């Protein structure tokens, strides 16, 4: 029980092998969830589960730099359900975020935001019940 929106800190921001691991579940009815990875105000990393865009369920996930999102990259693959407990961990690699839910792979989100060291804040927003949000170095 925290409350969402919630920010986790995330202190002298990302790194390759930090692995950031979200547990909640997702409200009845849901429409919507997003993880933003912030540096300042842009977001180096937004994954946002849609259940009901044009009567599909779909993840996007993109960027946003001065105020302006930039080219989304989806996946229709969609592990969350509605009522549901989940698990959501990004790892940080070289070269990508890789996203598992449930202990599955879901999707890696190539770097744009190249000062990893910058992305000091995560955003939990959207229809869930949030039960813990933390980070470990692997
Ligand atoms: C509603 O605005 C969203 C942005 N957003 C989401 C949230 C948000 C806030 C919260 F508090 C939350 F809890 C939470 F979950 C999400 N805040 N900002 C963010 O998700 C952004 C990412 O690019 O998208 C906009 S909507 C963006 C607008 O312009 C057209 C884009 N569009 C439509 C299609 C398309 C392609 N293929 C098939 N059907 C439709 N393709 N592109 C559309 O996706
Ligand atoms: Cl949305
Ligand atoms: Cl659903
Ligand atoms: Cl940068
Ligand atoms: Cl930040
Ligand atoms: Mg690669």
């Amino acid at each position: 029980p925290l409350i969402v929106p919630y920010n986790l800190p995330l202190p002298g921001g990302v790194v390759p092998r930090m692995l950031i691991t979200i547990l909640g579940t997702v409200k009845p009815n849901a429409n919507r969830i997003a993880l933003d990875f912030q540096r300042g105000n842009d977001v180096a990393f937004h994954f946002n589960p849609r259940f009901n865009e044009n009567n599909r369920r779909v993840i996007v996930c993109n960027t946003k730099l001065d105020n302006n999102w930039g080219r989304e990259e989806r996946q229709s693959v969609f592990p969350f359900e509605s009522g549901k407990p989940f698990k959501i961990q990004v790892l940080v690699e070289p070269d990508h975020f890789k996203v598992a839910v449930n202990d599955a792979h879901l999707l890696q989100y190539n770097h744009r935001v190249k000062k990893l060291n910058e992305i000091s804040k995560l955003g939990i927003s959207g229809d869930i019940d949030l039960t813990s949000a933390s980070y470990t170095m692997i």
